[PDB]
């Protein structure tokens, strides 16, 4: 698949905005994640005893958890697609070390896609949340073929 620069522009539009807080938007994805799907959260050994959302909320690691998330996310998505060389020991280290099946990742988009529709209503119409749902799905188009290629595609 392949996005026009009209839907990389929709994207780098409202993905701006959320870098003016990366802190505050990694700290609500992450939240939203855990909270919509618990199971991920024992993939996160550092984090994996927070109980609730007022733990996760004063938590430092999950803090740097999500700045980590979303600063390797953006420089993906500034690429446009021509992401392959950051995609690999991204993909490595998901499907080797920390085995990271895919349906997390549609996990995780679901809460970015959350959150922006939250925090950035007037940015992220219907043809904006259309064009960070196809970047998203690219990215994980491209994924799942390094995880096939390294021996996991889990
Ligand atoms: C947009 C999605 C994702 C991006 C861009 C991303 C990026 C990263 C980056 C940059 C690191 C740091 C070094 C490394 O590769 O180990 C990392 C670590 C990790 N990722 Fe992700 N990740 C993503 C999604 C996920 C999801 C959905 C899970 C789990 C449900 C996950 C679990 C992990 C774990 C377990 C680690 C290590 C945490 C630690 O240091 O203890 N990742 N990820």
């Amino acid at each position: 698949m392949v996005l026009s620069e009209g839907e990389w522009q929709l994207v780098l539009h409202v993905w701006a905005k959320v870098e003016a807080d990366v802190a505050g938007h990694g700290q609500d994805i992450l939240i939203r994640l855990f909270k919509s799907h618990p199971e991920t959260l024992e993939k996160f050994d550092r984090v994996k005893h927070l109980k609730t959302e007022a733990e996760m909320k004063a938590s430092e690691d999950l803090k740097k958890h999500g700045v980590t998330v979303l600063t390797a996310l953006g420089a993906i998505l500034k690429k446009k697609g021509h992401h392959e060389a950051e995609l690999k020991p991204l993909a490595q280290s998901h499907a080797t070390k920390h085995k990271i099946p895919i349906k997390y990742l549609e996990f995780i988009s679901e809460a970015i896609i959350h959150v922006l529709h939250s925090r950035h209503p007037g940015n992220f119409g219907a043809d904006a949340q259309g064009a960070m749902n196809k970047a998203l799905e690219l990215f994980r188009k491209d994924i799942a073929a390094k995880y096939k290629e390294l021996g996991y595609q889990g």
